[PDB]
């Protein structure tokens, strides 16, 4: 298989399958078979083509499980095609303009800065677990309007749906029913009670229940995990790069900037969303039966060297416009301007405090995954 090593070594095995197998079947982590394409070209294109479902109702019957859910969730904007995608996605997109995100900019600074403050002065922490982690979530809370008394609770379900051990999947599973009872209540309490925050907006339009429930669920996760690793990857590649480290901690205007080849360079999901051919489709030279389970990679596109050349190089002062990090067409991320927001405001908020940042260890620690890219602990000194 050119695909042998995938899990381990994901960008030399996208090395190989380019020039050799680019739209390549393969067994995934549950043996149902799936397409991976890791051409920028093809990738481009597979985003932006409608032939390429998301709703999982155009799937082989028998061919696909993916994760289990309830119904209600089901009807999520990762799951959907027009014209159900294009109605929801307009009503929620009002969220996330560059002014309606720009003006969360304090209290994002003011999450960051506290979360700095638990650090001291000189130690050593694990950036994901103080820093990287809880800002994103504390973000979530405010944007969704999550009452306060409520965060432990909603961390403590949060946390286990973030890779379920698929060892011991009952706290997963006991999660999904424990957040759908508290958005259920939550809604309830908005709707008689409306607050200055997301969930009330979007109750005013009230879009169907389900359809509300499933926008709760999918900016909660959609907006976490990445969020997290996007900073978490770029402080790592940061500190692995001291050339880029100096030239942002002189010129920190710069930073916005740099976040695009943050992105590229190492962004937090290796695939996209699964698509379903509506019919056969021809991707890059190969017939893709319809119903089949196609995963286009996203970072095997960023690191295209016939796309980007030297893909393997973090250069701040690259063009990094067109990356695919954040996606391409019609499901182009909603949350684009807070996720460009909350990396700029956490790098600097770090960088500014802490000036003898370094990594405590010659090696990172990688979460094993076909989809995702993140670190289990980042420990450094300061
Ligand atoms: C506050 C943070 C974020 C929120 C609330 C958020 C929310 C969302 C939502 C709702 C979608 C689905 C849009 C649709 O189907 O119409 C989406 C898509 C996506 N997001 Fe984000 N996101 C955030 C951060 C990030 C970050 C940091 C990354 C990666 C760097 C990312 C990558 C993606 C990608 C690649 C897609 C498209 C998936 C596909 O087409 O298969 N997101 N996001």
């Amino acid at each position: 298989d050119p695909a042998e090593g995938l899990l381990a070594d994901p960008y030399a095995v996208y090395d190989r399958l380019r020039d050799t197998a680019p739209v390549h079947r393969i067994a995934g982590t549950d043996g149902k078979p799936a397409w991976l394409v890791t051409r920028y070209d093809d990738v481009r294109e597979g985003l932006a083509n409608p032939l390429l479902s998301l709703d999982k109702k155009h799937a082989l019957p028998g061919n696909y499980r993916g994760l289990a859910l309830p119904p209600a969730l089901d009807a999520n904007l990762l799951n959907m095609d027009a014209p159900d995608h294009t109605r929801i996605r307009r009503l929620v997109g009002r969220a996330f303009t560059l002014r309606r995100v720009e003006q969360l900019r304090e209290p994002v600074r003011e999450t960051a800065h506290r979360l700095l403050d638990a650090l001291g002065t000189h130690g050593s922490t694990d950036l994901i677990a103080s820093y990287a982690a809880p800002l994103p979530i504390t973000v979530i809370c405010d944007l969704l309007g999550v009452p306060d008394e409520h965060r432990r609770d909603f961390r403590a379900w949060t946390d286990p749906l973030v890779t379920p051990d698929p060892a011991r999947p009952d706290v997963a599973r006991e999660s999904v029913v424990s957040l759908l009872g508290f958005f259920t209540g939550l809604l309830a309490d908005k709707r008689k009670n409306p607050a200055d925050d997301l969930l009330s907006d979007l109750i005013a339009v009230q879009l169907t229940e389900d359809e509300l429930m499933s926008l709760a669920f999918l900016i909660l996760f959609a907006g976490y995990e990445n969020t997290v690793h996007l900073i978490g990857n770029a402080v790592l590649a940061l500190l692995r790069h001291p050339e880029q480290l100096a030239a942002l901690r002189e010129d920190p205007a710069r930073l916005p900037d740099a976040v695009g080849e943050f992105a590229r360079y190492e962004g937090p999901a290796l695939l996209a969303i699964r698509r379903f051919p509506v019919r056969d489709v021809t991707i890059g030279g190969v017939t893709v039966p319809a119903g089949e389970t196609v995963l286009l990679s996203l970072s095997a596109a960023n690191r295209d060297p016939s796309r980007f050349p030297d893909p393997d190089r973090l250069d701040l002062g690259r063009d990094a416009a067109g990356h695919l990090a954040l996606g391409h067409g019609v499901h182009y991320c909603l949350g684009a301007p807070l996720a460009r927001l909350e990396t700029e405001v956490a790098l600097a908020a770090l960088l500014e405090r802490f000036p003898d940042l370094a990594l405590a260890e010659t090696e990172p620690r990688r979460r094993p995954s076909l989809r995702a890219r993140g670190l289990l602990a980042l420990p450094v000194t300061y």
